[PDB]
């Protein structure tokens, strides 16, 4: 059952992990990515719909977004969808283009989305170490009922321990390149 622990305690470090980046994901920085977006939904034909199956969005560069809705008469539901997000955008549209451009950070707002990402890494590890006690206490329970060897215990913490710090380690590495977006000016 050793390796039924690890790859369960690997699937779920994986997940966790992505969790992370889809949180951040909804972090506006001064670049733009379509990703912020995806949670953007426009009534269409009485159904609440997703943007990208009534549009697609593309960086058009580094700090502007390009919005080319497929059905003329949707153009503005989508450019009023967007400033009910309440991202602090400020959408400009033409035929079936809406442009909408990455607005730099303030100070105040800098520090404060910091914060919030810092924050939500450090929920991301929490996730992750849990994860590898709830692992290492199923090995224990194997290791008591005489399940498992002592020693076919110890690698398999050993393999949960490197599992926890990859994990960490692009938890780190995730949290970095996010703080490096958010500082620049």
């Amino acid at each position: 059952m050793i390796n039924e622990i690890k790859k369960d305690a690997q699937e779920r470090m994986d997940k966790s992990v992505e969790a992370l980046k889809n949180n951040l994901s909804k972090v506006r920085t001064g670049r733009a990515h379509p990703s912020l977006l995806s949670g953007i939904s426009v009534e269409y034909y009485g159904a609440a719909t997703p943007l990208n199956q009534v549009a697609n969005v593309v960086a058009e560069d580094a700090r502007t977004l390009a919005i080319t809705v497929f059905d003329k008469e949707l153009t503005q539901k989508v450019e009023k969808a967007i400033m009910m997000s309440d991202l602090g955008l400020n959408p400009m549209s033409a035929g079936t283009i809406i442009r909408v451009p990455l607005p730099p950070l303030t100070e105040e707002r800098r520090k404060d989305l910091v914060k919030i990402v810092r924050g939500e890494a450090e929920g991301g590890r929490v996730a992750v170490r849990n994860i590898r006690r709830d692992a290492n206490n199923d090995l224990k329970a194997l290791l008591k009922d005489k399940e498992i060897s002592e020693d076919e215990d110890r690698k398999a913490q050993e393999e949960i321990q490197k599992l926890t710090d990859v994990a960490v380690k692009k938890i780190d590495e995730v949290l970095a390149a996010k703080e490096k977006e958010l500082m620049e000016v």
